[PDB]
């Protein structure tokens, strides 16, 4: 026992670590599908760049998941960091509605992580994944809810002048 | 076949896949060594920062590799990072030792690599390798030994003060 | 014999000396393409600004590799500039690709003279080759293959909109 | 015929054409001249950076040419850039005698192509020529002529040391 | 065996050691060369300048080489620096020609220690002597060379007159 | 005779050839310590600047010392720079006592040189190596045995972290 643990529980320690790792991967999808439009057939220079901004937001979830684990006297614990279901993105509106699946699984994760907290009687862990996380997250659904529908309503992935112009424009 | 793919063996290819594999593990465990000395009963910040610092180095490296991956017209084939084989680093020294084996072998895949390139007559990848990582690499082990050095001549791990000290005056 | 000719074969020289003449040429071809697209019928001026730089690129690597030669104490001996094999590009594509092929082939060139290089012993021009073209020839080729990528992917040539958009949003 | 086209004949459209491939022709000598005065034998820094600005300047000619050409409705058609008819310029005053010798051809080319202008009721390119290149080229004779009268007064080629002053005072 | 020590070879920190020697010979000629242009009955400033920033380029040199020898893992052992086989130079263009000359051979000695390195498949040392001495080594001798020429195009050393001139608007 | 020889008896210039010698030795002694202290074993940054500027220092004293040669008319005769006694300076304690012992023979040297001065009634020598040496030589070997009092109050070199604490706050 930490001498800095304080109405920690054991449960929401292996869900921090479980979140730990899930922004993990989201970040190793992130990267794959932002090295996915660096490919010389793909060209799509935006999309590796917003990509990648992504993967670092993810690293910086995870390091502060880290930061508060280590804060609440629990201890971390990694594990192995699934490569991406998918190799080949196929598109852009493929890779942004993969992204909003992605999203709203981890955003599921941290709905359940914060209802865990609530029963434990945690409000500290609460009120953190509520301003440091729900409503990020919630933009970030909504930012890609925009994204797949402008890029629908421009025929993509069917017109690839479509995507040219969602690089240049939007993502650019 | 790629459209720039030229004087680019595929054994070329496997082997800068397995390199940024091998990157991507080496920021790992520097990730893990940093989030290791973030612990309450560690409390060591100037080695975490100095770790986490090298976990984007390798991250900047991994990047490098697969930009020119895609340079020249190879494919990206992405595998699981697997875990440090490690949770609990013991000490600093210890740390250290295990960063230098880690640059070492490192060092070893790289120096295979160049050998791999020469015997495929490619000098571009093989002046990439020596100016972007080689010198680096060998900065890195000699700064690693040189820790190492000074952590031995002040009493490391026996003398908890002087990994304080040299966090305060090294790493700080 | 010059008096600073050291570790200098006369199949470099004159592998050097045909290589400025292959820079000639490509210049040569770029300035072709460059007041191609200034045609009134044609009427592409980023395109024209962007194969003049080309050209002006490649007049300064025949600079310094007459710079080079002179060094090296081998002396050198031109020949005539070929004109282009064509007067007529068609479209921006049909530029993009010979440009890319002329890219290729100035690429193979240059490695088949680095082998050479390191056959006779000569890390100099080896090193030099390796720093001051092998990239910067890779980089032009990603970037003209990412080029015809996105000309393909908008109905270019069929599309002389498509071209229109390329030289306003791409090359502007 | 072009929509651009007016008041420009056919006879006109040779001339510049055959005026861009002499311009082309002069800047090879200025670059051979430039690059045989930067031999480790010769070594004359000065007499090689006038060079090259005059090749440069020679190009700007050609440029400008091919510019005016697309203007009034030609087409452009580009030829052989014939290699100089020397590879070793002796000394320093003999290829200011040459220099001198082609200004004086390129000279009596725009006035012939001047002449012909005139002929064909041409006012637009005639004063084109008049005010872009006829005082220049008046311009560089006369400071060729002074280059080699001062060269003759001071005992070049016989005087190594005359030509040594000649691009330390004069050409720095 | 050194904790840092990685691909390196007990010959080439041999020739690593001898190429010390050799640049620290090199900066001691340099400097005899620099005083003895000091002398009351020579009197040329500027040839003592240019001499003494030669022996500092060499100082740095040999300094590179013990950090290299340093970080490689291999160890230093230094030797006598013989003095200069001369201590009378004669003139300005006989110290320049003997310049030459210990350029040449310190050329040769570096192309031996990277035949050297390359056979033993050190791409490290290989690039570090391609990058940091190669080039360096080859615009010295190129500038002595250039040197040599002009003062035995004015009359040196049969007239002092065209070397005071050399030193007052070459070297100074 | 030289024309600015005055009042400069030959003792005297071999004196002057000896100090410099003797300079010589000593900057070559510290270069030796500094890269020493260089090497991974050792790892002592602080304790290596330190002894490069005082081979520096030594330096200049010796292009003082030829300087002066040149003035007084005395012709300057170099020798072999000989190697120092020693390749390993043990530990940080004995190199600063071995430096104290050559600064204190170079000052008996000096004194040595200044009574011959005076009994060859030179004042201007006297002067000379009164104001440019004697108090520089008492300022150095005051300072040396300060550092050799603190680093044996402290417990070098049975103490490395004695040591490391000397390097980082006193010579750092
Ligand atoms: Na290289
Ligand atoms: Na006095
Ligand atoms: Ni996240
Ligand atoms: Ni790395
Ligand atoms: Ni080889
Ligand atoms: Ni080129
Ligand atoms: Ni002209
Ligand atoms: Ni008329
Ligand atoms: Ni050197
Ligand atoms: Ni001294």
């Amino acid at each position: 026992t930490s001498q800095v643990r304080q109405n920690y529980h054991q449960d929401s320690e292996a869900a921090i670590n479980r979140q730990i790792n899930l922004e993990l991967y989201a970040s190793y999808v992130y990267l794959s599908m932002s090295y996915y439009f660096d490919r010389d057939d793909v060209a799509l220079k935006n999309f590796a760049k917003y990509f990648l901004h992504q993967s670092h937001e993810e690293r910086e979830h995870a390091e502060k998941l880290m930061k508060l684990q280590n804060q609440r006297g629990g201890r971390i614990f990694l594990q192995d960091i699934q490569k991406p279901d998918e190799d080949d993105w196929e598109s852009g509106l493929n890779a942004m509605e993969a992204a909003l699946h992605l999203e709203k699984n981890v955003n599921q994760s941290l709905l359940e992580l914060h209802k865990l907290a609530h029963d434990k009687n945690d409000p500290h862990l609460a009120d953190f994944i509520e301003t440091h996380y729900l409503n990020e997250q919630v933009k970030a659904i909504k930012e890609l809810g925009d994204h797949v529908t402008n890029l629908r309503k421009m025929g993509a992935p069917e017109s690839g002048l479509a995507e040219y112009l969602f690089d240049k424009h939007t993502l650019g």
